[PDB]
This record gives structure tokens, C-alpha cells and sequence, in this order.
């Protein structure tokens, strides 16, 4: 419904206690998907499920600084499913990203870039009809 790829600003960055939340439907024979909170031209959370790395589903997590990706952080609990509806909620924490899919808990990412508040845009890509994409403080 909501055009992919999307922006979502953040208005004034990101802060502990803010909520983003993610609705949207995989499509079928989906190859990846990544949601990218971003400073200027850097990526401080690159969160991206790979339906097919050298046939296995793994979530990779990294950060890009200057153009350069950092090291990736990866979790082979991958909950989407080609074809099906989801839920990303992604919590801002005072040292880390949380993000649970479909209400469970998934993974935690620390915090590189440390300047919250230049946090102040999140893109979304990949292979998926986009239902949603919207913030609120807890
Ligand atoms: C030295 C080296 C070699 C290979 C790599 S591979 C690289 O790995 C990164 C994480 O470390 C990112 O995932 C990166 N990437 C994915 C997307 C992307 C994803 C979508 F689902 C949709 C879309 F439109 C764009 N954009 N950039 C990937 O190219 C990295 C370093
Ligand atoms: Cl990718």
C-alpha cells in the first residue's frame, strides 16, 4: 500500500522509550528486506533478513559509517515467511536497539552511533507490501 522504498522521518531523532512500528506483507519468493535508521549518509541499524544466503534465512545486522559496513551481527532466528503478514516492532533502549517480530522478542543491537538525535530518518526496502510504518513514546 505505502510505497517501497519508503522514508519515515524521525522528527528530531530517535529517544529512548520511542516505539517504531512496522506493518507489512512479505511477498512471495522474497529474496530480502532491510529497514535502515539513519544519520546523514551513515547507517547507525541496518536490520536485513536474507531469505537466501547460500540457502540458509539468516537476519545480518550492521552499521555503515563513511560507505564503510562495520561488522555484522547475525541471528539465524528468522521469524518472516515469504507470503505472510508481520509486525517489526522496534524499541529504542538507552544502550541498544530491541526488536521483536510478530510480538517475540528477536534480537537486541548496541548502540554505535551514539548521537540519538541524528538518528532522524528510517528507510524501508526490499521485498515486501508495506502495510504501516509509524512511531509512539511508551
Ligand atoms: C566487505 C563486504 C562485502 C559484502 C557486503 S554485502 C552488504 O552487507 C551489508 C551488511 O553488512 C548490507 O546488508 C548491504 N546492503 C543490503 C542492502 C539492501 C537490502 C535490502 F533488503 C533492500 C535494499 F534495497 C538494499 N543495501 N546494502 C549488503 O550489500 C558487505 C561488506
Ligand atoms: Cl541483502
Amino acid at each position: 500500500p505505502l510505497i517501497v522504498p519508503y522514508n519515515l522521518p524521525l522528527p528530531g531523532g530517535v529517544v529512548p522509550r520511542m516505539l517504531i512500528t512496522i506493518l507489512g506483507t512479505v511477498k512471495p519468493n522474497a529474496n530480502r528486506i532491510a529497514l535502515d535508521f539513519q544519520r546523514g549518509n551513515d547507517v547507525a541499524f541496518h536490520f536485513n533478513p536474507r531469505f537466501n544466503e547460500n540457502n540458509r534465512r539468516v537476519i545480518v545486522c550492521n552499521t555503515k559509517l563513511d560507505n564503510n559496513w562495520g561488522r555484522e551481527e547475525r541471528q539465524s532466528v528468522f521469524p518472516f515467511e515469504s507470503g505472510k503478514p508481520f509486525k517489526i516492532q522496534v524499541l529504542v533502549e538507552p544502550d541498544h536497539f530491541k526488536v521483536a517480530v510478530n510480538d517475540a522478542h528477536l534480537l537486541q543491537y548496541n548502540h554505535r552511533v551514539k548521537k540519538l538525535n541524528e538518528i532522524s530518518k528510517l528507510g524501508i526496502s526490499g521485498d515486501i507490501d508495506l502495510t504501516s510504518a509509524s512511531y509512539t513514546m511508551i
